[PDB]
DNA sequence: TGCTTCCTGCCAATAACG
DNA sequence: CGTTATTGGCAGGAAGCA
């Protein structure tokens, strides 16, 4: 028992009973709620750190391996995450990768095992 | 104030369950 | 083994940090 529902204008919101954060879908509330309950743990496999979300652990573990998955297509430089890539493309190439063009390539993750696309 | 990490709608990949 | 439920990768804006 971790939420209540709030309905405004026919739109359904799921509210965390602990911190009152609002979610459009229940899956997100359940993913969020682990921060409170710590029902599941996500331990780094390279150090002692433990995370409340699987994706937080993954981003952290990529830091351990040093893999650079985000590649700028304008000059070929590669980056650890979206933020480094975006900062680069905006500052050096004066372009926005969230725009209407494909300015970067996200390589598959090869330095560790996560599900592929 | 420029890195560092967090956050959540969306949904493909994966697991659970008969 | 077909049907259903769950996980968690991803973008890219937000929040944290020193
Ligand atoms: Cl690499
Ligand atoms: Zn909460
Ligand atoms: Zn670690
Ligand atoms: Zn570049």
């Amino acid at each position: 028992d971790d939420h209540y529902e709030l309905i405004v204008d026919g739109r359904v919101y799921y509210i965390c009973i602990v911190c009152k954060r609002s979610y459009v879908c229940l899956t997100s509330l359940r993913r969020h709620f682990n921060i409170h309950s710590w029902e599941k743990k996500y331990p780094c496999r390279y150090c002692e750190k433990v995370f409340p979300l699987a994706e937080y652990r993954t981003a952290h573990e990529i830091h351990h391996t040093g893999e650079r998955r985000y590649q700028c297509l304008a000059c070929g430089k590669s980056f650890i995450n979206y933020q480094f890539m975006s900062s680069h493309i905006k500052s050096v190439h004066s372009q926005d990768p969230s725009g209407d063009s494909k300015l970067y390539r996200l390589h598959p993750c090869r330095s560790l095992q996560i599900r592929q696309y």
